[PDB]
Formats: structure tokens, C-alpha cells, sequence
């Protein structure tokens, strides 16, 4: 898997009596100078491979019938192989920063209890729980608007409950039309306030608006802010509103779009996490992840043949929490179904262990290449719930570029659509038609997945987020990397290629109570039925 010589390339691409074209010399010259760059940095080496790939298909484009072409297509696959070799040979320990994010409301104790597990076992990591001191009321604002929209939609359904098809589908359709109006009424208010007074603070804009439009109590909202601030402060809180240099101005603008306009705290955290990893370096984790387990801990308890690998991983964390009680309240529903004898196998192994680092596996030195961002996998697909990146890595810039290029397309078409539209439905049709008019083979799936952006958080089965700030931006970056592109949207990378970037498996437990619970946000008919029930169950 060493990269072919200039001389070896001449052998592959040989055509008897054929003139050496300028475009072909160019490739050979360039490949020679690559092999002369052993002292160069890995990024520099990667950039040279990249210049070489571009020279190659300049030849392939200029001479489409050439007999060199079969060999030159092979060579391009060899260049891609060479990226992996550089990557595997350029590993170095990440900065020992451990990042979490909680924005738009008060951090729960459940989040704090999981975070502490990582804190206790990683003394040599700096734990930073990122928050936004301007924005403790995002969830309050959203919940208020949504509540108001739900209640209005039920009043329009009051005489049509028992029949025929005033059902969950119609509910969400009509409620969303109301949400849109209420949400745009806020955004317009916020936008005008920010024009008038650009020093103005988000939470202050929000309390004024809730106070005036939704009769909310100023005192109560002020109190909530104080409690939220006090709570994160006592828990390694890092205010993003202190930090100076991290702020790419375009990314900042996307962060506040997601935070203040769209109320999508997941997307805002998607944007924030990669930005902090580029600026700080380290390991990013969602607050629902737990440390890996020491491999040897339960190594001698054989899994009952009937139980799945997934259930068994789940059972192991539950055994830890039953007998050590590190997170109080942690479920034991699965663990309690095992035969008495197996429960005691777990109990005994947990008996002889004194400290938490004999139970959980500390991160210690994690090695990573400047060319990559490591990522967690769930179900054969990447998931950005855990990430690893050196400060200022090449691949962190690929991810950030993907986010910006995607949002650009979203905004350039969505902003005019919002401006021309008397309502949700007219805006949507306008937006969809605009997307249709510029769609092609490469961006068609992306265009399809971002069409329902305005419904994100308010309706079921929406996948816009994944394809703007989530998992899709990572597969796009990895394809950019391997294929020497900067625009990947149509993905041909398979799982085994994507596995080259997986987060070290022993160093994370993804199958926690909170995450499994969060995997259930499948359709909630129940919600439309529970909202329904909350109209006979009162005074
Ligand atoms: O109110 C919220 C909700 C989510 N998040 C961030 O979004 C991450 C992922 O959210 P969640 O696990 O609920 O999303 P899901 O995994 O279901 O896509 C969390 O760890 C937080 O960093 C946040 O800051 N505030
Ligand atoms: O914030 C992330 C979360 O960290 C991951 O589990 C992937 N989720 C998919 C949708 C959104 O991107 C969200
Ligand atoms: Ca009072
Ligand atoms: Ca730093
Ligand atoms: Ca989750």
C-alpha cells in the first residue's frame, strides 16, 4: 500500500509509441516531488496528493479516448489509498480537553450525573461544559409558543373529536401552520430589536416578548435565569460569551439562527461542538454518553446464548449502577430478568473493585491524525454524539465548510421564500419550488431532506438537521478527504471505508438509559391522544 513511483506509474500508463503529453508529464513531475516530501507535514503531503488527483483528471478530461486512461483511473484509487496511509502514520495524542454542551435552558441532574462519571475517571482531562449565558429561555419560549399553538388547534377540533378523520396527521398539519405564524412573529420582533439596539441580549428580548404576548411573569423568568446560571457555574460551566477567538463570524451567524430563530438546540449544539473542537482540540460528548467499561471487568461472565450483544452491553451498565449506585435512579429492568445465578456473577465481580477507574475505562492518551475527526457509530452509520479532533485539524475545517455550504443553499432559497409568503403553506410551496428548480442528481437527496426544515422540532420524521449540521456533514467531509473534493453531497462511501474514522470502541458506552430513552422522540399517535385527554382531565 506504498504509493507508486514516477517510474512505476510510467509502467502502468505505458502506451507503445504514444507521445508524452504535457498533461501527462505534469502528473509524473508532481508524483516525483511528492516522494521527495518525506520531511513535510501530513497536511502538506495530503495537499500534494490532492494537486496530483486534479492533474490526473485534467488529463482524463483532455484525452477521453487515450489508452492511458485505465491506468490513470487505477492510480487515482492509489492516491485515495495513500490518504489512509498518511492518516494511519500520523497519529498523535489529542489535547486533553473533554467537551459537553448544554444550551437554551437549565441543565438537568441526569446530565450532571453522567458528566461526573467522565470527570471522576479522567483527572488528566479538563472538563468544559459549554453554555450560553445570554440564552437560558430558548426552551421556555419554544414550549410557550408550541403550547399556545396546540391549544388553538384543539379549539378548532372541539366538535370533531369522535369522528371521522380529524386525526393525528391533520392535527400536526394545522398546528404547524399556527406555530409558523407565532414563530415568525417572534423572529420579526427579535430582528427589529437587534437592529435598533445591537448590544441587546437574547434572554432580555425574550422576557419582554413573553411578558407582553403570553402574560408571563418577569420575576419568575429572572429567577429561572439565576438558578440556571448558578447551576452550570457550580458544574464546570464554560460561558461561550466569554471566549473570544473561536468565533468564525459565519458560524456564529448559523449558531444564532438555530438558537434564537429555529429554537433547535440540537442543531445549535451541532454547530458549536465542531467549532470548539477546532478551536480547543479534544473529545466531544453528548451528555447522555457514559465511559467505556474496563474490558476485564465482566470478561469471565459468559453471555447467555439467547440474549443479544446489544442487550448484554445494556445489562453491564445496569449491573454497575445496581451495585455501585453511581447514578441513583438508574434502571435495572433488563438486569433483573437474568437468572439469580447470573446476577450474582455480576455482583461478585463488582465486589472486589474499589475505585471507579477499575470499573470505567479512562481515556488516557488518545491518538488521532491531523487529517481526521473520529466519530461514533450506531447501526452501521456514523453519529456525532461523540467526536475526537486535534486543534485546528484539516478535517475539522472540512466539516465546518460542509456546514456553511449546505446552510448557504438553505438560506439563499429559504430567506426569499419566507419574505414572499402570507403563511406557512405558501412559504413551503415557494421554498420547495425554488429547491426543485436548482436540483440535480448530486444534490437531489439533500434538497429533499432539507425541504421540511421549517417543521423541525414541531412535527415527526423530519431529517433536515442530520443533513445540515449532523451526521451527513461528517460523511461529506470524509468523502471530501478520501476523494480530494470540497463539495461532497452524494455519498458513495461504504461502512468499511467510513470505519477508518471510528471513535475507539472500548472508550465509550453509548447504550445508556438516557440515550435509549432519547432514541424515542416510529410515530407518537399518543401525543395527539394525550393532548386530547388533557381537555377532560381538569377542573
Ligand atoms: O435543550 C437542549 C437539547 C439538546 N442540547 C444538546 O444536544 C445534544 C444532543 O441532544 P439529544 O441527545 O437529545 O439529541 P438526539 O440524540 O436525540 O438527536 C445534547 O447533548 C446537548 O448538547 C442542548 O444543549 N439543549
Ligand atoms: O445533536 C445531534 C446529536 O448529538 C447526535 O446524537 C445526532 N443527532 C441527530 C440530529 C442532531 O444532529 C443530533
Ligand atoms: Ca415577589
Ligand atoms: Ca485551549
Ligand atoms: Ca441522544
Amino acid at each position: 500500500m506504498n504509493l507508486v513511483n514516477k517510474a512505476q506509474l510510467q509502467k502502468m500508463a505505458y502506451v507503445k509509441f504514444r507521445i508524452q503529453e504535457d498533461e501527462y508529464v505534469a502528473i509524473l513531475n508532481a508524483l516525483e516531488e511528492y516522494h521527495n516530501m518525506s520531511e513535510s507535514s501530513v497536511v502538506e503531503k495530503y495537499l500534494k496528493l490532492k494537486d496530483i488527483n486534479n492533474l490526473t483528471d485534467n488529463y482524463l478530461n483532455t484525452y477521453k479516448k487515450s489508452g492511458r486512461n485505465k491506468a490513470l483511473k487505477k492510480f487515482k484509487e492509489y492516491l485515495t489509498m495513500e490518504v489512509l496511509e498518511l492518516k494511519n502514520n500520523s497519529l498523535t495524542p489529542v489535547e486533553k480537553n473533554l467537551h459537553f454542551i448544554w444550551i437554551g435552558g437549565q441543565i438537568n441532574d441526569t446530565a450532571i450525573n453522567y458528566i461526573n462519571q467522565w470527570k471522576d475517571v479522567n483527572s488528566d482531562y479538563t472538563v468544559k461544559v459549554f453554555y450560553d449565558s445570554n440564552a437560558f429561555l430558548i426552551n421556555t419560549l419554544k414550549k410557550t409558543i408550541v403550547e399556545s399553538a396546540t391549544n388553538n388547534t384543539l379549539e378548532s377540533f372541539r366538535e370533531n373529536l369522535n369522528d371521522p378523520e380529524f386525526d393525528y396527521n391533520k392535527f400536526y398539519r394545522k398546528r404547524m401552520e399556527i406555530i409558523y405564524d407565532k414563530q415568525k412573529h417572534f423572529i420579526d420582533y427579535y430582528k427589529s430589536q437587534i437592529e435598533e439596539n445591537p448590544e441587546f441580549i437574547i434572554d432580555n428580548i425574550i422576557k419582554t416578548y413573553l411578558s407582553n404576548e403570553y402574560s408571563k411573569d418577569l420575576e419568575a423568568l429572572n429567577k429561572y435565569i439565576e438558578e440556571s446560571l448558578n447551576k452550570i457555574t457550580a458544574n464546570n460551566g464554560n460561558d461561550i460569551r466569554n471566549l473570544e477567538k473561536f468565533a468564525d463570524e459565519d458560524l456564529v451567524r448559523l449558531y444564532n439562527q438555530e438558537l434564537v430563530e429555529r429554537w433547535n438546540l440540537a442543531a445549535a449544539s451541532d454547530i458549536l461542538r465542531i467549532s470548539m473542537l477546532k478551536e480547543d482540540g479534544g473529545v466531544y460528548l453528548d451528555v447522555d454518553m457514559l465511559p467505556g467499561i474496563q474490558p476485564d471487568l465482566f470478561k469471565s461472565i459468559n453471555k447467555p446464548d439467547s440474549i443479544t450483544n446489544t442487550s448484554w452491553e445494556m445489562i453491564k451498565l445496569e449491573a454497575i449502577m445496581k451495585y455501585k449506585e453511581y447514578i441513583p435512579g438508574y434502571t435495572s429492568k433488563n438486569f433483573d430478568m437474568l437468572d439469580e445465578e447470573v446476577q450474582r456473577s455480576f455482583e461478585s465481580a463488582l465486589s472486589s473493585k474499589s475505585d471507579k477507574s477499575e470499573i470505567f475505562l479512562p481515556l488516557d492518551d488518545i491518538k488521532v491524525s491531523p487529517l481526521e475527526v473520529k466519530i461514533a457509530f450506531a447501526n452501521n452509520s456514523v453519529i456525532n454524539q461523540a467526536l475526537i479532533s486535534l486543534k485546528d485539524s484539516y478535517c475539522s475545517d472540512l466539516v465546518i465548510n460542509q456546514i456553511k455550504n449546505r446552510y448557504k443553499i438553505l438560506n439563499d432559497n429559504l430567506n426569499p421564500s419566507i419574505n414572499e409568503g402570507t403563511d406557512f403553506n405558501t412559504t413551503m410551496k415557494i421554498f420547495s419550488d425554488k429547491l426543485a428548480s436548482i436540483s440535480n442528481e448530486d444534490n437531489m437527496m439533500f434538497m429533499i431532506k432539507i425541504t421540511n426544515y421549517l417543521k423541525v422540532g414541531f412535527a415527526p420524521d423530519v431529517r433536515s438537521t442530520i443533513n445540515l449540521s449532523g451526521p451527513g456533514v461528517y460523511t461529506g467531509a470524509y468523502q471530501d478527504l478520501l476523494m480530494f473534493k470540497d463539495n461532497s453531497t452524494n455519498i458513495h462511501l461504504l461502512e468499511p471505508e467510513l470505519r477508518n474514522f471510528e471513535f475507539p470502541k472500548t472508550k465509550i458506552s453509548q447504550l445508556t438509559e438516557q440515550e435509549i430513552t432519547s432514541l424515542w422522540s416510529a410515530r407518537a399517535k399518543s401525543q395527539f391522544e394525550e393532548y386530547k385527554k388533557g381537555y377532560f382531565e381538569g377542573a
